[PDB]
């Protein structure tokens, strides 16, 4: 199913896998939730890669 979150805080990308993301965007994984790190996409700028949880928070 669907799960995703919206960004608190803004996330620069620092390596070759994680991705970028602003405050306020949505953004859904593609596995599930377990762990620190997660693969993700942005619905709101259609990018992907690993973002930290500890940044985002559950958005229905």
């Amino acid at each position: 199913g669907v799960t995703t979150f919206v960004a608190l805080y803004d996330y620069e990308s620092r390596t070759e896998t994680d991705l970028s993301f602003k405050k306020g965007e949505r953004l859904q994984i593609l596995n599930s939730s377990e762990g620190d790190w997660w693969l993700a996409h942005s619905l709101t700028t259609g990018q992907t890669g690993y973002i930290p949880s500890n940044y985002v928070a559950p958005s229905d």
